[PDB]
């Protein structure tokens, strides 16, 4: 239920060790007024904290349970993630100091009935260690009484409040009086109401420090989540109800300690008021006692502000409130112990930190942190061997106001940011409240000491920001491209989406890079590779060949999508990429070929394939670019860096970017339905390393207009963000060629004179004037026309260019059924025949423009 | 250029009241060896700043911008305001600094003439106001003239350390020696090299945050911007160039007012020791002179701790230091002054924040910040109020060791989270570098004084927070999905990437809402289009179908893909759109197919490329899927105005579509492997619509042992959560032979029986054997029992589960070579038979299972 379940779990961790030890000296040291208000202060900061908490519990739905669990799901990974170490770390703490209070009692149990160990500090050392030892021993093995245990410690806290609350009303005997109580009178309260300020921690900061872990322990409701009732309505009013009669508590038992107990009083029973005319100077004087002579030489042993074990003495029976101490100070300490290492252990299976992982596995059958336990216990002993209440309560303070902070920001933050899954029901949830509450924790946290401040500050800043350098990765990119579904065939978006061949990626990669020079973060390539083995199609072997072939493209931090293609021959088997390749709009829109190196030393048949790639491609409203490069096209000579991967010299490619360019892009018109002639020089024209570039936009512009053709690309030169009038004007684009390069274009075929790889067509020419050879407007008997004019268009490059970088060659148009295959590779290699340029060649597809940069 | 652009104006920058004033007091009271201590610490931090500021100022080729500018473009918005705030708060006290130490040299000028105002601080409060006035008046109108001001300033601080240098070179004179200065001296060197600290500032972080403005200007280089030559190369030498001449300075000075003054003088002449025996001390008493009077009454007013102007003393000729005290303090406060204003003008002109304080609108024709001149002379003369350089410069240290902090860490936060536009060319740049040096700067900050650190980290924290509080997916897609491409393979992840072919998508649509209900925002989900053409692409208007068939499924809630195959049948038809669809990792993993029901009327060329898809996809490690329906997947769409979405009558064949699934989907999943085979229904039963259905686990074979194997599946189902437990047997396929379901099969293949129209089978066959059952290792015999088994799976169908949402029945297998076409086919029409609810059938790849939701 709310009552036992979470009510009084969070009495029983907030009641703790300064509720019986040292509030009735802070009490004694600030007075009532002050006293009050740091019990104020203290519990503004951790209602507000319980009210984050009560929001986080009523948020969604949680059934496992846990405070780390309920905090990083409702709150996320970083947040909750530092706020469930931070908050480990301070129960660990605490555990020392509740054992340091247990030890301290034990102590004094010693010195007035028996005798001390070693030392009264050194006793507290061992006593400490013992009693967490002990603790240790029975979270690990022993923790099925917990039902009757709760019930015990509850019940004799009562037993020792109302004890003490009866043993104050009683009248003083003479001991009692000696020590300083003299039951209520108002002198006392009147005289306690102000503050006395002794010793080093006589500040309102230092009081504050050492009574704030007396209100901490709220948390304690949901760590156990999972194990209630109905968690949404049970954890806010349990907590809330826990901290207000805690509160309660705390304000009456200040308040009726400081009006009964004298500050300063000795223990000597001859310290009476003798029957003459005395010096008495105290207030005790009205009630008989004389206590002047410590009083005024500072060597009081007894008095609130004195004796710290002053409510034992003032109560009726002083072994009840022993054994209250007893209850409060172990059930505290378990609590705080099973709580941090169940926050630690869920913290480390997560992972989220690198070495923490380690004390994330349980032991038994019920998976209890046995590492986490041992872990805490350590930490716990580490903080017990400074045997001072006084020390370890103020780096408590600091760690616990850390961690509600923390929770209260993380709130604030996730209420703010309208983060997708904080949704609290919580009626009373502010998020402004919530920041007020972090910013007063963080200031008081800098007020009691400034230097644990900073480091808890720093660990937690150390935290987050490690951890930011059901979200998913795959659905993120379903939900954009399904949004794409949607996409707008207006404005079509020309984007350069390519369809690159490359076979094995370790061999041509100068295409490679090539397409990867630009569209980089702009659109898609994608590489192919076509397996040309019809038999035995490698289904076993082709991810994991793929997968080392895309981690050596992956480690030349390339970007594109390899793609794997099984088929008997190139055309097919590129016909079969081309049209399906991509999904629904996301599609490639261009190809490019790689040529062969080889191609007339032997197996002339291919010339059929490689040419029906282009035609195949100009039928599907492709893009169609050729690729020859300045040295061989296939990497066979090895056998005497290799990987791009690591390393790739792609010289021919990365003379554009590495080195910085100096020369220029030259295109032409010849063919002025290619639209994209203005979009792949571009592309490539606008890159970081492409930077430096006198863009030489050379052009068939009209022999006679500048303004309105040649400009007409000028108005369109904008959106293609060019910037150039070097529209060079080069009529002599198809003037008649050199004599020799015709003759070598000649005997270059003179051996397919023959239509070998078309004896089926032969027939046809056969029926038809039965053209052997040649072939009338076909081939050279008129088609000669266009194989001058390219030619020309070699010369051109070769005289004007010269030597040309990279130069964007215009693949020319063959229609079949008007000119064989045989001629358009003819043209393909007469193209750059004379020498190696890098053959940049490109056309389009009569498609519209102006999409990249408007 | 360089020299003059920026490391002159560095140094005037750096150089400022406390190398005249406070350096040889610092010196003082620490020793030589903690003032060079403080000096080195000081310049560890602003050179870790300056390369930072030199890595901002490599960055990019940014023109005509000041310091937030720079900061702000290189560096994030977010962080670039807060830096750009802190940093105009900052240098608009540093104005208010100068002005007081200007007034202090004025004052103590009018004081050595007898003639002063009011009093000591009250005149300087007086100087310095109409001196920050004057200097206002100058920056508003009378700056033109600054550039040769410059020189001025330079050359009068050069003078000045001159003379300085030369004075003390000097043998001392009777009022020199009076007034402490003797020489170099040993002695005097060695007891000014151990600390004295003599006062309320007196402490190593008192004097580190009195010194540390001496170190504060290198920003004074970044706005200089956009007047250099080449900013890269100007600005970090400049910057690192100016940083070191200072720091010599610095020490310089340091170190020889160390060794000629002592820390105790009187400036009476008389101290001069007199003859005869005495008992004077002091280590001046060697040189003549007995300063004991003041030395032990702490009454001296003069000496190096004492007197606040020892370097004018020093020095050959007084006056000289004056005007360089006047240069150097005229040079930084306006420096500071036109730079506090320029960077709020420029912060303002940002709307980042919402009190813009309007202050950003500029005047005349150069736009001059006269609202933020008048704000930074307003902040300037508040804390020339105070009036007290020891008071003012602690502020000072503390905003700007802020603002080198904040710009330390976000050039870490930039390089560590590789920000898009974060990629400086600056060889000494390390982030780990910048990380220790906010580290030490935030350490420092808050060692100097805590509660100033701490309103300067919140402020920052606030301004933060608060400025933190169409192929769109195609370039997005760059970034997540090639992002997509470089995730690890061994997450194994078995994506439910799913394709169907159900050709049109508007008909056949049951399949289509099926596989779009399931992995709506789950899984890939392509729709492919045969049309089977054999020429030429009809028309683009092909295209405009796609549209129309987009907006088909938009009209509706599908998140499809539309893509289509030109091919001449189906088995290579859907064969093309198999190994090509997809990119990468997105890559669609199993298959469904359009069930052509029709099987008795066309000829068996449909069926035999109907089997064709599920042996490739055997092949092709793809999953094996397919619905049927009672009128017809295919249905003739018989027609047995504006038509309203067919959805309600289609959702009345296809539940899943709309109708929240009620009945009882159950997975007859004879087969064990191929996950899918219940992934499928489970993927469904997230769904809500089937939220509503006790998933059914109907499990077939053994049936000595059940649970046996179950425990593996429990197992598994842990992971994948299921809430059953109850597994229905289906003892049906063995010893439960039913005669009338045997005959029906037998009288549903007739016209199958080597049907194939295999004519290779049929001769390869007739050689080896004769009849159409006679080689049956294959034909209906060896594997009869299977047709066995899958009648009694239906009547099961119709007896267990008589009625359910879909009967999931695994998909058959049949192995090529050793299965025949028809045998598989009529297979599958006995498990998907008539008068059947909405009927789905799996079998996966068995490529790994759990992968997906645990």
């Amino acid at each position: 239920g709310w009552v036992k379940g979470v009510m009084i779990r969070c009495m029983l961790n907030i009641w703790g060790v300064i509720l019986y030890l040292r509030l009735p000296w802070i009490t004694a040291q600030a007075g009532i007024v002050l006293t009050w208000i740091i019990i104020l202060l203290s519990v503004t900061v951790t209602s507000i904290t319980g009210l984050s908490i009560s929001a986080i519990s009523t948020n969604g739905k949680v059934k496992s349970g846990g405070t780390y669990f309920l905090i990083s799901r409702s709150l996320g990974p970083e947040l909750g993630g530092s706020i469930g170490l931070i908050f480990a770390f301070a129960n660990a703490v605490g555990v020392a100091m509740h054992t340091v209070g247990f030890a301290e009692t034990v102590r004094d149990l010693l010195q007035e009935y028996g005798a001390p160990i070693v030392d009264p500090i050194n006793d507290i050392r061992i006593i400490g260690v013992v009693s967490v030892t002990v603790l240790l021993a029975i979270s690990l093995a022993g923790m099925e009484w917990e039902s009757k245990a709760q019930v015990l410690f509850f019940l004799v806290i009562m037993v020792s409040f109302a004890n003490y609350l009866v043993g104050t009303l009683i009248p003083p005997s003479e001991d009692k009086a000696s020590k300083g109580f003299f039951s209520y009178r108002a002198d006392i309260f009147v005289q306690n109401l102000v503050p006395d300020w002794r010793g080093p921690d006589g500040t309102f900061f230092g009081m504050f420090s050492i009574f704030f872990p007396s209100a901490t322990g709220i948390l304690a409701g949901a760590n156990i989540s999972g194990d209630l009732k109905d968690p949404a309505i049970a954890i806010p009013k349990g907590t809330l109800m826990a901290i207000f009669w805690t509160t309660i508590s705390y304000l009456a038992i200040s308040a009726t300690i400081g009006s009964c107990v004298v500050r300063d009083a000795s223990g000597v029973l001859n310290d009476t008021v003798t029957p003459g005319w005395g010096a008495c100077e105290g207030l005790a004087c009205s009630y008989g006692w004389n206590f002047t002579e410590c009083t005024q030489q500072h060597s009081c042993h007894y008095g609130l502000i004195n004796y710290y074990q002053t409510m034992s003495m003032v109560s009726g029976f002083a072994p009840l409130i022993t054994a209250g101490i007893f209850g409060a100070t172990l059930s505290s300490a378990l609590a705080c112990l099973v709580s941090a290492a169940k926050v630690f252990q869920c913290l480390c299976e997560d992972q989220l930190y690198p070495l923490i992982g380690f004390f994330g596995k349980g032991y038994g059958k019920n998976k209890e942190p046995v590492r986490g336990y041992l872990l805490a216990y350590a930490i716990a002993v580490a903080f017990i061997i400074i045997a001072e209440l006084n020390t370890i309560a103020p780096i408590i303070s600091n760690f616990f106001l850390c961690s509600y902070a923390l929770i209260n920001f993380s709130c604030f933050h996730a209420s703010i940011t309208n983060s997708p899954g904080w949704r609290p029901s919580f009626q009373y949830y502010n998020k402004w409240a919530a920041l007020f509450g972090a910013i007063i924790s963080v200031v008081i946290m800098f007020l009691l000491t400034w230097w644990a401040a900073l480091i808890a500050i720093g660990v937690v800043l150390f935290l987050l920001l490690y951890v930011i350098y059901q979200a998913g990765s795959y659905n993120l990119a379903l939900s954009y491209s399904v949004g794409l579904n949607e996409v707008e065939d207006h404005i079509k978006n020309y984007r350069p989406q390519c369809l690159v061949l490359t076979g094995p990626p370790n061999f041509r990669p100068a295409l490679v890079d090539f397409v990867g020079t630009f569209t980089r973060n702009l659109s898609l390539m994608i590489c192919g590779h076509v397996l040309i083995g019809p038999h035995k199609q490698r289904m076993p072997e082709l991810q994991l060949i793929a997968n080392g072939h895309t981690k050596w493209l992956n480690k030349r931090k390339i970007k594109a999508f390899y793609s794997d293609v099984i088929a008997e021959d190139l055309r097919r088997g590129v016909q079969i990429l081309m049209q399906a390749a991509g999904l629904g709009r996301m599609k490639p829109n261009i190809l490019v070929v790689g040529f062969k190196k080889n191609w007339q030393s032997a197996h002339p048949a291919t010339v059929e394939d490689y040419i029906g790639i282009l035609h195949d491609a100009f039928d599907f409203n492709y893009g169609v670019c050729v690729m020859r490069m300045r040295e061989g096209l296939n990497v066979s000579k090895m056998m005497q860096v290799d990987p791009k991967a690591l390393v790739k010299e792609e010289q021919a490619t990365t003379i554009f970017q590495s080195e910085q360019g100096k020369k220029t892009i030259d295109i032409y018109w010849l063919f002025d339905d290619g639209g994209l002639t203005l979009l792949i020089p571009y592309l490539l024209g606008r890159k970081r390393r492409w930077s430096k570039c006198k863009i030489r936009v050379f052009v068939g512009g009209q022999i006679n207009r500048m303004d309105q053709e040649r400009k007409a690309i000028i108005s369109l030169l904008s959106k293609f963000r060019l910037g150039f009038h070097e529209v060079h004007i080069l009529p002599d684009i198809n003037q008649n060629p050199r004599a020799e390069h015709t003759k070598r274009f000649e005997d270059m075929i003179a051996p397919f004179r023959l239509n070998d790889g078309f004896k089926d067509e032969a027939t046809v020419n056969e029926m038809r004037r039965d053209c052997p050879w040649k072939i009338s407007d076909e081939e050279i008997t008129k088609n000669r026309v266009k194989s001058l004019r390219q030619v020309r268009l070699n010369e051109i490059v070769l005289d004007y260019s010269r030597d040309a970088a990279l130069i964007v060659i215009t693949l020319p148009i063959g229609r079949k059924g008007k000119c064989p295959s045989s001629l358009y590779m003819a043209w393909l290699e007469t193209l750059s025949q004379d020498l190696r340029p890098p053959v940049i060649l490109i056309r389009g597809n009569q498609e519209n423009v102006l999409t990249f940069y408007c």
